[PDB]
């Protein structure tokens, strides 16, 4: 019944918070709705795949908190394969390339593409990571969708198509679904365009040996019976001396404080006494999660490597079910596999099909893009549609429709009496990622330590030393990238 | 514990559903989260006001279902005061007028205004009431906000400003917050622009004598102990032969079928076994309700009438806390009052203030708009901020942001095994209103009767005879209104002549 702090949710954020509080000598209890920990991370094990991440997987340079936590728990990383060429498939043809951005040959299209990426970072520089609503043009940018912004910025259909794929892949949502201010914040708070899109030296550089699920699992191992599985929280009462937290399976927990470590909208599944303040009451109805099916097709060998392809495919257009792939082969070179995402509206559309039907569509696509009949002979298939999850709401993360971030953004991590807010959505660096989950969980934990008078105010937010195993190299630009005119810039010069 | 149908929610929709099923011989239970019925309707009674609707209030011609239900329950209507002149307040000055639309004198501005309203209805005629996602340009229109559409359509700032107020007032949301397809559907399914904005001959023509809360209250009286107050539903389990519905106060109910008569997003407050299908699981996270504070200021006398003002004020300007008012005086002529709405971002902004601070700002606004120092002498004040309600989520109703209606709209009233969906949001005529609540509750009830083999399929959806008490004048246009060019239409005519 009784403890110091109840943590609602046993994903990476809830586990990170619970570990910090436990290590500080407090009695913690984690209440998890599912029969497993990990949340939006999930590692499946079987003989065919050995292990596979069906949820969150990638980590990379500048994500120092998740790297430090995993290392402490005994985990190692390996590099996602990017030795050979990437492929950009456009208008039914594959164009192999090297470097993070797909190249453009037409001079007008070149200027347009260059300007788009540059402008994304230009705008981001005016958006505070810890308060995007304080951007000088916050209201103007929040009142526009990404579709509207792209319509203004992109003078070529080539740039608009790639920009659209970029948005879809980053946030699993349509350009017309999301606020421009929120999306620009999202990219900036991951370190900008290059950092977020890059495998080598970016967010997709590495995976955990044995799977990312091990982070939450190994913290559960430490905490023992402090983690309560199949305990969905239904009710939180703050009217009395101690906070009371009730679960669906009829149990009552009593604590001094609570950490909410669930997606913001899933706060709706809890009945509150007293009611939430007006702003949070409405906020949690305004913040949906994106839509994605993660699909992994297995092959006898990583045959693409023989053609000097690394397995990365960037596939434009409405017809293709999957817009982006990476090589998912094990470090040993076995369990050869291609990972692909079915994104946003396509997740909704293709969910109607059978698993076997999706497999056929993916294999035929891969055969076309890789130019190999070997793609038509899969040995195994795994997939997960995150849209179906009651206790996630979607993946990868929460997006903000136009008008919401400026009106409600301030209340995301505002404490409600003795409830403090974790979850990757509340992070200021790599929000949306496993890194953000760690940042937010540890910060919420320290807010409580401060409330108990155990630490000073200046220790609530804490810097992280850089990983020695995954060091970051600087992001650079060329003179031409910095100074070439936009399309309208070249027109005004003429 | 055991019954035929559990109805979740005791608002007008749930109560209408329960009544129909009860009248048909079935054993029903209504599980209501609050210590009262009525939901988004709420009639406050005290000695200072006698009675006052703090939620849903207005009914009008073409809303035949709510009129029939209320009549059967022994209720009467009266007409909202529109004897004297309406006021349009713009750029800090008041312009009195008659007719539903504020008049425009500038010929260019006139063309632009005429074309705006006309085009709203033109686009509306392309949108099926029962399937808005089937409009030929559904995707194009759904992928645009109302802000984007107004930016394209309005060639004058005057039209754009009034159109913005129109959107804010209809759906308690900003133009940039809402899908154009969804808003165009919402207006069309109320009968169009003229019907939705009109007092005389429109949505705001009448109120119930004694308050709208009586509708839900009198149905509760008929049902007796079948209505369970302070039973918020937390869990629905459909894995076994009978459906199990659990409440927060620990009770278990067992039924053949369930009707969910709550706002769609409030379905999130219920844990489902088995989990909802993917499309509904995500839909209920994508559909917020609007933001509004309804405010009623009381005076010694309806002093505005002496100046030939009826009490209606259409007020444009960021500084104005309230964008729209109506006379709220009792039909007897006493308890003189002005009702005003604080809309969308202003509801969020001004919620920070005290009740006394809000009263002061409203009085100062009304004094300026009415050119009357008497407005600074209120005798009483009542208000309700609907944004604070755990079991409503907002008011008046659910809005759809860009992209949602085409992707998720199909599943709004699709049954989930033995769960059927009521609530005003699922109506096809006056969705968002008390009328829509009645339509959806009775339709959901009949879906269950059909499932039980009690009625044929063709009786699920039923037409409603027109009220004999509230006649509906047709919506008409003039020749000039039909055929006058838009601003770009005129520019094309100029370009062609100069060739
Ligand atoms: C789904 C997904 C996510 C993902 C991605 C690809 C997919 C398909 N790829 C990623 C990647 O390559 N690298 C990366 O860093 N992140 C990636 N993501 C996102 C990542 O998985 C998430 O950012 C992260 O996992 C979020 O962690 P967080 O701890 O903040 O949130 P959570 O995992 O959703 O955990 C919440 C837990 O709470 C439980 N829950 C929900 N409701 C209740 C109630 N009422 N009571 C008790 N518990 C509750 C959930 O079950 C969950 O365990
Ligand atoms: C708020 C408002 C509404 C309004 C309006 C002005 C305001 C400020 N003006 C209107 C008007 O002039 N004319 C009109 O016709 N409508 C007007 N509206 C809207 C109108 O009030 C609504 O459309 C209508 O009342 C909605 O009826 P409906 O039955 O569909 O929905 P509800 O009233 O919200 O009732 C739902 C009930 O369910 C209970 N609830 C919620 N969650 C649960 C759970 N988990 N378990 C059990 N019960 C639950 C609510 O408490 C509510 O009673
Ligand atoms: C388009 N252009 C080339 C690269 O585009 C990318 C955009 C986003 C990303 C990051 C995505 S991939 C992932 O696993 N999660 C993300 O956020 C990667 C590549
Ligand atoms: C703008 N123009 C003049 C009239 O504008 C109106 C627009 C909508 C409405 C209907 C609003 S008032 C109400 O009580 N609820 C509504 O839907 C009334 C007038």
């Amino acid at each position: 019944n009784k403890c110091d702090v109840v943590v609602v949710g046993g994903g990476i954020s809830g586990m990170a918070a619970a570990k910090l509080l436990h290590d500080s000598g407090l009695n913690v209890v984690v209440l998890e709705a599912r029969d497993r920990v990990g949340g939006r991370t999930y590692t499946l094990r079987n003989q065919k795949v050995k292990y596979v991440d069906l949820g969150g997987s990638y980590v990379g340079p500048t994500q120092n908190r998740i790297l430090r936590l995993a290392k402490e728990l005994g985990l190692e990383t390996y590099k996602v394969n990017e030795v050979e060429r990437l492929i950009h498939h456009v208008k039914g043809k594959s164009y192999p390339f090297r470097g993070p951005f797909p190249p453009v040959w037409n001079p007008i299209t070149y200027l347009d593409h260059n300007n788009f990426w540059r402008t994304m970072d230009d705008m981001g520089r005016e958006i505070p990571s810890d308060a995007p609503w304080k951007a000088p043009l916050a209201e103007e940018w929040d009142n526009m969708t990404m579709k509207e912004l792209l319509d203004k910025l992109c003078w070529t259909e080539s740039a608009k198509q790639l920009a659209t794929l970029f948005v879809n892949l980053c946030v699993t949502a349509e350009t017309h679904e999301v606020s421009a201010l929120w999306f620009l914040w999202y990219v900036k708070q991951c370190g900008g365009t290059t950092r977020i899109i890059s495998t080598t030296n970016g967010g997709q550089e590495r995976k955990f040996v044995g799977g990312s699920g091990q982070v939450s699992e190994r913290i559960m191992d430490l905490l023992g019976d402090r983690v309560k599985l199949e305990r969905p929280v239904i009710y939180i009462d703050q009217t009395r001396e101690n906070v009371l937290v009730e679960t669906l399976n009829h149990e009552m927990y009593e604590a001094k404080y609570v950490i909410s470590a669930i997606p913001p909208t899933l706060g709706m599944k809890i009945h509150f006494n007293p009611p939430l303040p007006m702003m949070r009451n409405q906020m949690i109805t305004r913040v949906p999660l994106g839509s994605v099916i993660k699909c992994i097709v297995y092959y006898k060998e990583p045959f693409w490597r023989k053609k000097d392809y690394c397995g990365t495919m960037i596939i434009d257009g409405e017809e293709a079910p999957v817009a982006y792939t990476l090589d998912d082969t094990k470090p040993e070179g076995n369990y050869a596999a291609i990972m692909g995402f079915i994104l946003a509206h396509k997740a909704r559309k293709l969910a109607r099909l059978t698993k076997e039907e999706r497999l056929k569509k993916l294999c035929e696509l891969y055969a076309k893009v890789l130019g190999s009949l070997e793609a038509l002979e899969p040995v195994h298939y795994e997939e997960k549609n995150w849209c179906e999850e009651q206790y996630s709401g979607g993946c990868y993360t929460t997006y903000f429709p136009p008008g919401i971030l400026t009106q409600y953004g301030r209340v995301l991590r505002q404490p409600v009496d003795r409830i403090y807010f974790a979850g990757t959505e509340t992070a200021t660096h790599w929000s949306g990622y496993m890194e953000g989950a760690v940042e937010a969980g540890e910060r919420a934990a320290r807010e409580i330590l401060h409330a108990m008078g155990k630490i000073p105010e200046d220790e609530i937010w804490q810097s992280e030393p850089e990983s020695v195993d995954v060091p970051a190299q600087p992001i650079t630009t060329t003179f031409l990238e910095r100074h070439l005119p936009s399309v309208p810039g070249l027109l005004r010069l003429i």
